[PDB]
């Protein structure tokens, strides 16, 4: 699951994932991807 | 497929998995991950 | 996905599923796990 | 995500898949296979 720091994060890697892999995204975008099902509190988004 | 030894073990695991990977939470509440599809006898929960 | 050679091979692998892995069940049933879409001439059911 | 060079591209990867595996197929049709979840400009079909 993708985990971003800010709406402009989710934005840019949405975006991104047309084109790009996961973590390719994930880096990116400053957003990380957890292993379980909900997301941490300071990546929100 | 996650089995438990009781349903305070699945609990445990279905709030854990919320934050946790699948194993963590495996290890840490007393269940199982089995290949099949069925849970064993001692983990039916 | 898993062609068999019979119909016995298919209740046998159906049933073996429920605790048992893929490939366990596809060598105790005499079934084949194919990369394709398609199950082989040789393997259909 | 399968991408490919030409409509004739397409079938072929289509038509290969019932037997053939991704990479296989991938490679003899002339299609690519992403990460993303969009197509490039060059692999469209």
């Amino acid at each position: 699951k993708s985990c971003c720091r800010s709406t402009l994060g989710r934005n840019c890697y949405n975006l991104c994932r047309a084109r790009g892999a996961q973590k390719l995204c994930a880096g990116v975008c400053r957003c990380k991807i957890s292993s379980g099902l909900s997301c941490p509190k300071g990546f929100p988004k």
